[PDB]
């Protein structure tokens, strides 16, 4: 007689109770949470759980009501680390969600935001996979869930392995489940440092369909992420990356798929050289690249440019009442964030003149902006009226 | 480790998705659509999902998004069946939908209002079928359903063949399904027709109970249908049929069910001859019978009655202030449509004359109306007064 | 542009509103006279109403791709991409195979069948290239994306 009660009942001990006490005003919240690392203590839940937290109190199915720890928390994933210090713990074997299909038998255990606060028990639900992650895009998706779904929770397949952890967005019947394999890595990495310091590749990807494959000159069946873009000065330019290039794999990991690029990348720390494999019009390149940081790499942008980073500009030529025909570059647009906006300009400016010069097109604007000058005198015409402006 | 999951993949290219642009003031509208014809392109999804429509794309899994034609619908059963022309198409086995038991496991494929309008996914669910139809009374009925259901997709069995068409009205966690034998027919019709053309055979049928069964003398386990009425001059009255007699084929399917008469005659074309076995008191016997067109129908009716056609009459004696003893026949109802309800006869009216010869009863009504003339002029009483009508 | 129109068939035509009414009513297959004078020169001209999805299905597969799409030349700064040129997409009709494949109005096709796109001829004449697609890089705000116009 089948039956999931045999593995649900050697892995149940591995899921617990979190409470959370706070203020915004005090409040209370509740979740669920794994252990998945017994000898230590280290429990998963989601960042939501624990967010505003000054007290955090784990619930283990055996009665024990235990202190617990924020070790770190990152609320792009939605995950957070905390340790509890206790003995006879138990946890179940961490699988790969790598692995995982639509159609797949699964298990989603863990109380809904309605129930049982009070019984060292927590609900188990039983469905299928019914799509894989997509980045609602963003996750595992199942039909087990119940009463809108837990938070914090484990999500198991029929063998009882953990693939996942459940998390609960406000989609009625539908379950969803941050991977396994991703959370694996946030969790050691929250563990040696307290939080994920995201660096900059600057790779934007797109899922390969097979339709793509083979208008690029590939089989129906091949794998691998679409570089859909690479961003000028960024790392993966000073590492020969091209648009159109085919990424299959990242260091130790084969890519198969484009959501896997971005998470890999993503928890990638700035100082790692990151060997990226590629195919390019059906050649194989291996490329080298090394992660930086976000605040240096726009430092370098505008010491590069610093008089008119972070504007957007055209060529401007137009019969324009009152002020006759104007010629000039209209800023089309700009960041609040330059030395352009704080010295007063606005999308809608025409520059028409640079250091008391004529400005005809981009270019000319460019290379007057090089001039090594401590400051960039700018004459704008907007609308019917005219400022001088310095930009320092 | 049993999973639905190689199944699934199998069919899955089979499912596909239905965007539709149109005005009502326009509008978008997505659902689901299974294909049935990978040779010339032939998709099933239902009547509502593409009704209204100017503009119909496909997009498969493999990343095509295909202009799509209706070649034709059908908003009774709620069907519509599109072209697109393509290649490297996939389909799946169909099954019968007949063989579906309560408890089976099936799998619904197909996003629900909600979800991944971008990814070329198509969500599945897994469950049971929960009931039989049995015209909510009109479909399969199972509790597999995601995000209040899907409409277009497919309904499979656990071994992936097509069992139905899912369809999505406005019963939590309950999923319906259009069963694949009608669909099929509907299919075959509108690819060879353009659309479905209803006639009429004027036989009302009713589920056969055990009950039934032995209380007309017959065992407990007897399948059939159950003949409530047979109307007057109607094709099944010509062909013999009797209130009681229990119909067990039409043409080549054997009949175990109320629910499968009414569909099988439904999709049958004027002109077709319908062979009819049926038991009565025990006797088998064989009709035959044609299926006439409904406003020829109609017609034979009005031209044979010409003006009473479509009234209700009953005898009338009653002393009824002011006008003494009434004696007449009473209009207990009249359609609209009718000779009758034209001049001016309503519901209520006593007809005390008709040719300016007195009427005593319905008899003595419909006699004076077979008299071969232009017209029929009637005196009626409506309460307290009284006209003269011409029925042309 | 800029004839004159006095007649259509038997129709003497002394208003601009005359023209509407009597074409509309016209059926697919007809030969109309138009009578115009034309620099002060009468000519009689002849046409065929046709069919209107016949028509647009005409000027589709004669401009498989870009069909429904208006379309100018585009160079700008334009942070994080740098200096981007390519074509900017002005307007789409719905109907489009542009539109269907998932070009929007504001999208900067940058490459087309793998190569640079700089006026808007560049991109005709690579759209001219024996296929049954034609593969664009597109510019979206700060993202790019391949698609399949087919």
């Amino acid at each position: 007689m089948p039956s999931m009660a045999p593995v649900l009942k050697n892995i149940m001990p591995a899921i617990v109770n979190v409470a959370v006490q706070g203020y915004l005003r005090k409040f209370e919240s509740i979740g669920s949470g794994v252990i998945i690392d017994p000898n230590n203590g280290v429990i998963i839940t989601n960042d939501h759980v624990i967010r505003n937290a000054s007290l955090i109190t784990v619930t283990l199915q055996d009665g024990r009501r235990l202190k617990a720890r924020l070790i770190g928390g990152d609320s792009e994933t939605d995950l957070a680390v905390l340790k509890i210090d206790a003995k006879n713990l138990k946890s179940l074997v961490i699988g790969d969600s790598d692995k995982l299909e639509v159609g797949d038998f699964v298990v989603a255990i863990g109380n809904p935001f309605g129930l049982n606060s009070f019984g060292n028990s927590q609900s188990a639900t039983f469905g299928i996979v019914s799509a894989l992650k997509r980045s609602v895009e963003n996750f595992i998706q199942t039909d087990a869930a119940i009463g809108g779904g837990n938070s914090g929770g484990a999500l198991v397949n029929a063998k009882g392995e953990l693939i996942g952890i459940n998390t609960a967005i406000l989609n009625v019947g539908i379950g969803f489940a941050i991977p396994i394999n991703m959370v694996k890595d946030v969790a050691q990495q929250i563990i040696k440092f307290g939080s994920i310091h995201r660096g900059l590749m600057g790779i934007f990807v797109q899922h390969l369909t097979p339709e793509l494959a083979q208008a690029m000159g590939y089989p129906e069946d091949f794998q691998g992420a679409l570089v859909s873009q690479v961003n000028p000065n960024s790392p993966a330019e000073l590492a020969g990356l091209k648009a159109g290039d085919i990424i299959t794999q990242i260091n130790d990991t084969k890519i198969t798929q484009a959501t896997q690029v971005k998470t890999t990348i993503s928890l990638l720390r700035v100082g790692s050289t990151v060997k990226i494999i590629v195919e390019r019009d059906n050649k194989p390149l291996t490329l080298s690249a090394v992660v930086t940081d976000i605040k240096s790499h726009e430092q370098k942008l505008q010491s590069n440019n610093p008089f008119l980073y972070g504007l957007a500009l055209r060529a401007f030529e137009q019969e324009s009442p009152p002020h006759g025909n104007v010629i000039g570059v209209q800023v089309v647009g700009a960041s609040e964030n330059s030395a352009g906006w704080r010295a007063g300009i606005r999308p809608g400016d025409i520059i028409i003149s640079a250091n008391k010069k004529p400005v005809t097109d981009v270019k000319s604007l460019q290379t007057i902006a090089q001039e090594k000058k401590k400051e960039l005198l700018v004459q704008v015409l907007r609308g019917p009226g005219s400022m001088y402006l310095l930009v320092i």
